[PDB]
């Protein structure tokens, strides 16, 4: 076929029930996910071609980056409680792997206070039990599907991308056959 399982993806021996349509994990430590989000907009090229009705879904993880893992899976918990994603993705990125800014939770919140979001509520928002089952959330997922590296995508809790198998000459086509692979998943 064009689309072989074993070349642009791979099949979960263990499929997920109920999972998300479209999950995506990532870490603000991962170098890959640096480049699937500032350079190549991976997220915003798929959703770009996946049909309608298909919710798109992002999650952060704990296993890289130790305490200040965690503490960033507990901040992006806080990012979409308040549908700030888009705000404080990028800062979060260049503040843990560009400048080197972010060291504490106290630097992972001056990222939010500078992009808006007021004090008090991101306090709130942080200490939250709507934040603490979002976190749970977070790692259940990543729990269903073994997962052990990011970044890392899974079409309808069955198939999972594999961009190793996916020509990087050009940046451009790569993003563009990720995506069409997706679509193709996502109609199976």
């Amino acid at each position: 076929a064009q689309y072989e399982d074993g070349k642009q993806y791979t099949t979960l021996e263990k499929p997920v029930a109920g999972a998300p349509q479209v999950l995506e994990f990532f870490s603000f430590f991962c170098p890959h996910c640096y480049q699937f989000e500032e350079v190549l907009h991976i997220s915003d090229n798929v959703k770009k071609k996946l049909p309608e009705g298909v919710k798109m879904t992002k999650y952060h993880v704990n296993f890289m980056g130790g305490d200040l893992g965690k503490d960033l899976t507990q901040a992006w918990a806080v990012a979409m409680a308040l549908g700030v994603e888009d705000k404080v993705t990028v800062p979060l990125f260049e503040g843990v792997q560009k400048t080197q800014t972010i060291r504490s939770a106290s630097d992972i919140r001056d990222v939010f206070i500078n992009a808006g979001i007021k004090g008090e509520e991101y306090d709130a928002a942080w200490n939250s039990f709507v934040v603490k089952s979002l976190v749970a959330q977070q790692e259940k997922a990543a729990a269903d599907v073994q997962l052990r590296g990011v970044p890392a995508m899974f079409v309808n809790g069955k198939y999972q991308l594999n961009p190793q198998g996916m020509d990087t000459s050009n940046m451009d086509v790569f993003v563009q056959q990720y995506a069409d692979t997706v679509k193709y998943l996502s109609e199976k």
